C-alpha cells in the first residue's frame, strides 16, 4: 500500500476547509485577507474557514473575523505538544544559535518563528479540527487575491486528481537550511520504498539528487491534499527531521519541508502550479500571465511584476521539470 | 575649507517634492500607493510629485496619474547617460557575473536592477526637475502609508534642521556588497576632512570602521534634502563607487550606499528616524509603536508587526547610535 494508496480513496462534494495559523495582535492584517478570499471566491462556493492559534483567541479577534467570514468559522488552539521543545534537543545550544543568527538572516533570532515552521511542518495537518477534512487552502495575513476565482478549487483538485497546489516559488537562503538536504537523501536512501518513480526531482536538483538547489514552493499558498502528510512517508519523513534537530539548530521553514516531500514522495503529475490564480504575499506576487485569463478574471495585479520567471523564483525550474511550455515572454522577467 | 553642513544650512514653504521612479507596467501598484499618500497627507498639505522612466510614459499612465495625485504632476525621461554602462565597465565580465548570480540572490540576474541602484546612487538628485527643490520625498510603488500625517513634514524638517529622514531599516544581504564597505573606508581615509566627528558611524560597525555590520537605512522612504547628495563629500564619493565597479560587477544598492554616506558626512543629529509615520514597502512595516501616535493618526497597521526592533532590522542599532531611549516593549520584537 502505497503513498498514493493513502489519497485515491479521496479522488459528493469535497471536504475541504481554509486554515489559517495567526496571532492575535495581527487582526487587521488578517481581517484584508479574509476580505479578499470572500470577494475573489469564497462567496461563490463558500468552504468552512478554521482559524488556529498558539495562544487563545480574543473575544475581540473573534467577533471580527466571524463577521468578516461568511461561511462557517471554527477557531481553535494548538495542543502544547504541537508547539514546545521535544525533549532530544539542547535548550541551550538552541539558544545561542538564535542569539548568534539574531542579525543574520530574517527570524534567525527568533524562537517563536521556529516553532511555527515545525508546526506547519508535522502538525497542522492533524490539529482535532481538520480530521473530517481531504483538502484545505492555506491564508495567512496581509495576502491579497488579485483575480476573481469562478470554479471550486477543490472540487477542480478533486475531479483531476491533484495532490498540492501552489503560486509562488523561490530558492531557500541556504544558511537557513545547511544540513536539510543530506537529512533528507539519507531518510530516502534508508526508505527507497517512499521515493516514487516518477517524482520531481529535477525542480530539487540540477545533478540528480547529489545536492539541492535550493528550490522549493511557498508554503502561504498551498492548496492540498491533507492525505499526502498523513501518508506513512510524509509522517516518517517529519519524525526523522524532528529527530535531527534542524528546525532548531538551524531554522528549517515548513515551506522547503513540504515541498521537498511533495517532490519526491509524488508521482509529479500529482503537483499543480495555479497560474491563474492572482495572488501576492509581501513581497511577490503570482499575477496570471494568460492575457483572456487576466483580462476575464478582473485581474488587480500588475504583470509586469509577476514574480514566476524572475531568476530567483523557481517557476523556469518547474516548467522545465514539468514539460510545461513557459509563456512566450518569459525571458522578460529574466532582464 | 566651506564643509559640508554648509552647503546645507541656507536651507535651513520649503522648496520640495515626492520623487518616483517607476516603470510603465507598474501603473496598477503606483495608482495604488498615490491614492494612500493622497489620502494621509497630500490634500491636506499639497506638494508637486515627479515621476521618472529610464523609458517614455505612456499617454494611458500619465493620464490616470494626472487624475490621482491632487496637486501638480511633473512628468520625466531619464537621460540616457544616467541609465547605462559607463565606457569603464567590462560588460562581458558583468553579463557573466550576471548569469552566475541569476539564481543567487534577488535581482542577481538583473540587468535593469543594476542600472535602477546606480541611478539612485548617483542621479536621481540631479535630475533637470529636481534642481529646484532643496527637499524630496521618495515614493514606489505598491506601498502603504498606515495612518494619518497631521503636519507638513518638508516644513517641520526644514524648522528643525535635519537632512536625512526615513522609517526602515535592515541588514544587507553580504553577497551584494562584498567590496563596498573596504572602498568606503579608502574613500574615508583618502579624504578624512568628509568625516564629521560626531557622526553615526556606530551604526554601520560594531567595531570602530573595521568592518561593516550591514546596517542601512531602507532607501524606498526617504524625505530627505538634495543638498546633501549635491555637496562635494558625495560627489566624490559616488565617483569613487561608480569607477571601483560595485555597481555592475556585484549588486551595490542605492540604500547601503546613501547610507554610509549619511551616517559618515553629517552629524548625526541631522538624519532622523519618523517613528510616527506608518509605512509599509513588501514585505516589512513601520507602524507606531506609541499609543497617542497610533490612535490620534487613526494607524491603520498592526502594531505587532512593526518590523523596527525586529533581530534583522538594524532599528536597534540606530536608537544606540543615536541615544534614543528605545520603547519599553523593543524586545518582545526580539521573540
Ligand atoms: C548543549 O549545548 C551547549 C551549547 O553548545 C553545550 O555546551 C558546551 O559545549 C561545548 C562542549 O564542551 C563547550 O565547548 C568548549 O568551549 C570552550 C570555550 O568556552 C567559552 O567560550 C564559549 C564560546 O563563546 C563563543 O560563543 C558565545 C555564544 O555563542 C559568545 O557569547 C562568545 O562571544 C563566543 O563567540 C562560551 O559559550 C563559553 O561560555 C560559558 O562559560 C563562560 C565562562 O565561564 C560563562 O560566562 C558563560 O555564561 C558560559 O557558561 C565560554 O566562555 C573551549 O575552550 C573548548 O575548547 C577546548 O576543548 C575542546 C574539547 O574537545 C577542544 O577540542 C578544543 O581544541 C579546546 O582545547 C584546547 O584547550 C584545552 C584547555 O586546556 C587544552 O587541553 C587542549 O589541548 C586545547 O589546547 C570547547 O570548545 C562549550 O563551552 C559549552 N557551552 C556552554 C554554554 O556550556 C552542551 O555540551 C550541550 N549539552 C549536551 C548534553 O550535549
Ligand atoms: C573583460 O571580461 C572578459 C570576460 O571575463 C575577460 O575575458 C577573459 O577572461 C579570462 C582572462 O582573465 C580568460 O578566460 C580569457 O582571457 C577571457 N575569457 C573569455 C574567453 O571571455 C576579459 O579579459 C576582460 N577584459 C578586460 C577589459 O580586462
Ligand atoms: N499563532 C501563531 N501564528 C504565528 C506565529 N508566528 C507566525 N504565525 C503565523 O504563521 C504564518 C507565517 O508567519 P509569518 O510571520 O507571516 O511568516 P513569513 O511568511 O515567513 O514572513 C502567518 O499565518 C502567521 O500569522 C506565532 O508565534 N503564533
Ligand atoms: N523606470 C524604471 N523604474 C524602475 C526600474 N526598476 C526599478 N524601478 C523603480 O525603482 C524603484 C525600486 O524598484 P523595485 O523593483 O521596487 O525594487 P525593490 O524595492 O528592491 O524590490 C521602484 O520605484 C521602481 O518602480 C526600471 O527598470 N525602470
Ligand atoms: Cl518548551
Ligand atoms: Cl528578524
Ligand atoms: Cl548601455
Ligand atoms: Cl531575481
Ligand atoms: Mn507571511
Ligand atoms: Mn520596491
Amino acid at each position: 500500500k502505497t503513498t498514493m494508496d493513502y489519497i485515491t480513496p479521496s479522488f459528493g462534494k469535497p471536504k475541504a476547509c481554509y486554515v489559517t495559523l495567526v496571532r492575535n495582535k495581527e487582526l487587521k492584517g488578517l481581517l484584508s485577507s479574509i476580505k479578499y478570499v470572500e470577494n475573489k471566491i469564497n462567496k461563490k462556493f463558500p468552504y468552512p474557514w478554521v482559524f488556529l492559534n498558539d495562544e487563545p483567541f480574543t473575544e475581540e479577534f473573534k467577533e471580527a473575523v466571524t463577521k468578516a467570514v461568511s461561511s462557517e468559522v471554527k477557531f481553535g488552539i494548538l495542543p502544547k505538544e504541537h508547539w514546545s521543545y521535544p525533549e532530544w534537543i539542547n535548550q541551550t545550544k538552541a539558544a545561542e544559535i538564535r542569539a548568534d543568527a539574531a542579525t543574520k538572516y530574517i527570524y534567525g533570532g527568533s524562537e517563536s518563528y521556529r516553532h511555527m515552521c515545525r508546526y506547519q511542518s508535522g502538525f497542522f495537518w492533524r490539529h482535532e479540527l481538520l480530521e473530517e477534512y481531504d483538502w484545505y487552502w492555506r491564508v495567512e495575513p496581509d495576502i491579497k487575491l488579485y483575480c476573481d476565482i469562478n470554479y471550486d478549487v477543490f472540487k477542480w483538485m478533486q475531479e483531476n486528481e491533484k495532490v498540492y497546489g501552489f503560486t509562488v516559488s523561490i530558492h531557500e537562503y541556504e544558511v537557513t537550511i545547511p544540513t536539510l538536504w543530506q537529512t533528507s537523501m539519507d531518510f530516502i536512501k534508508k526508505n527507497p520504498e517512499y521515493l516514487d518513480e516518477n517524482n520531481l526531482m529535477s525542480f530539487l536538483s540540477n545533478d540528480n539528487g547529489k545536492t539541492y538547489n535550493l528550490c522549493h514552493f511557498w508554503s502561504n499558498f498551498e492548496i492540498a491534499n491533507l492525505n499526502l502528510w498523513r501518508s506513512p512517508a510524509y509522517r516518517e519523513y517529519f519524525d526523522t527531521l524532528d529527530h535531527q534537530g534542524g528546525f532548531f539548530y538551524e531554522r528549517w521553514g515548513d515551506a522547503p519541508v513540504h515541498s521537498i516531500a511533495a517532490a519526491l514522495f509524488l508521482p509529479k503529475d500529482k503537483i499543480h502550479y495555479f497560474s491563474d490564480i492572482g495572488y501576492h504575499h509581501p513581497p511577490y506576487d503570482n499575477c496570471p500571465l494568460d492575457k483572456e485569463v487576466y483580462n476575464s478574471n478582473n485581474c488587480e495585479c500588475d504583470q509586469g511584476n509577476d514574480f514566476t520567471f524572475q531568476g530567483y523564483s523557481c517557476g523556469k525550474e518547474y516548467y522545465d521539470a514539468q514539460g510545461l511550455v513557459k509563456p512566450k515572454n518569459w525571458k522578460k522577467f529574466r532582464e
